[PDB]
């Protein structure tokens, strides 16, 4: 089935019928008009950020380090040679300038943490990126800003059809590939029941606290996520 699209719910509605009951929703009219979605180019980023570093996921999966224009030259623009990915990166935090284009979401003021405590990541990169099936501690709203991507929600109650990894590391991580899981090691899998979404620019996703999600970028993306309780 298909994640719901509402158009800027209240504060009550939203409590009541996605947060506590813990069931994904996306948000239209929320961050539509953010000045990051008109403002956030290539040139613009470039301009902005391109000499400051960056973790880079490369893939055989690595981790390294690079200027923010040697991640567009070499990720983006050029016909790049492999995936990488600038995934998980407090960007505002180390750029407060990009701050100013953003906002926290008015309904994380329903949550019993702090304010200050918000993590706020970006996730830049090409079309093919792939964010495995996982789930995450804190509730997240996933704003789009640039291209789409395809996301697989299935809830807590599934766990035990995505083979969980066993390592207390990974067992926040399936075992499972979404888009080709091998039917034959995880027969489980297949009868799980999900919900999917394409989540284009202005867009929010709601993935409850825990809710396992996959994503996959369908064109060059930027998304900012803000983890809140
Ligand atoms: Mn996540």
């Amino acid at each position: 089935s298909t994640v719901p699209r509402l158009h800027r719910p209240s504060l009550q509605h939203f409590r009541e019928q996605f947060l506590v009951p813990g069931r994904p929703v996306i948000l239209k009219g929320v961050a539509d008009h953010w000045p990051c979605m008109q403002k956030w180019s290539l040139e613009y980023i470039q301009e902005i950020a391109g000499c400051r570093t960056v973790p880079v996921e490369v893939g055989e999966w690595s981790q390294t380090l690079m200027t923010v224009n040697e991640f567009i030259s070499k990720y983006i623009v050029n016909e790049p040679r492999d995936v990488g990915y600038l995934a998980q990166h407090q960007l505002f935090d180390q750029i407060p300038e990009l701050k100013q284009d953003i906002s926290i979401p008015d309904y994380c003021s329903l949550g019993d943490g702090e304010e200050e405590e918000i993590t706020i990541n970006a996730w830049f990169g090409p079309q093919g990126t792939i964010s495995p099936l996982h789930q995450d501690p804190q509730q997240n709203f996933l704003v789009q800003v640039m291209g789409r991507k395809y996301i697989r929600l299935y809830s807590p109650q599934e766990s035990g059809a995505l083979y969980p990894h066993d390592t207390h590391l990974l067992h926040n991580t399936s075992q499972v590939d979404v888009e080709n899981p091998d039917l034959e090691k995880f027969p489980k899998f297949a009868k799980a029941p999900f919900l999917s979404c394409i989540l284009s620019p202005g867009e929010i996703l709601f993935i409850p606290v825990k809710y396992w999600h996959y994503v996959r970028a369908l064109d060059l993306s930027f998304s900012v996520s803000f983890w809140w309780s």
